[PDB]
């Protein structure tokens, strides 16, 4: 296991070192998005939570293609305000319910240290 706690204040520094293999060792779901919402990284714990195959969703658009239930002011609206502003750090509960059993999660969105990229972290509640 890679030892990093969900919601850690310096999480973006810790995950800057990780390749896709190391990201699969985390205790929670992790998705890296560009500023348009396309999926750059998607780890194994996320696929365990949602059923998606991590390899297959890389390159898809999270809000348009993969996760239409997040296309709402409560989730995508917070993302696009963070991208526009160049800062984002927010944590909230949400229900994922597209083509899956409805699953309640805690979501943390945070700007990456890397240029124009954004993390979405997820854990079951
Ligand atoms: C609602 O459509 C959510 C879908 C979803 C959330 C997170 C994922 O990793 C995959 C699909």
């Amino acid at each position: 296991m890679e030892h990093v706690a969900f919601g850690s204040e310096d999480i973006e520094n810790t995950l800057a070192k990780m390749d896709d293999g190391q990201l699969d060792g985390l205790a929670f779901g992790a998705i890296q998005l560009d500023g348009d919402g396309n999926i750059l990284q998607y780890n194994a714990a996320e696929g365990d939570i949602t059923g998606r195959d991590p390899k297959q969703v890389i390159g898809k658009n999270f809000f348009k293609d993969v996760a239409p239930c997040t296309d709402s002011p409560e989730f995508y609206g917070k993302f696009k305000e963070g991208v526009a502003s160049g800062n984002l750090n927010t944590m909230f509960e949400y229900t994922f319910d597209y083509q899956m059993t409805p699953t309640k999660v805690k979501v943390h969105m945070k700007k990456a240290l890397s240029g124009d990229s954004y993390w979405v972290f997820v854990k079951r509640v």
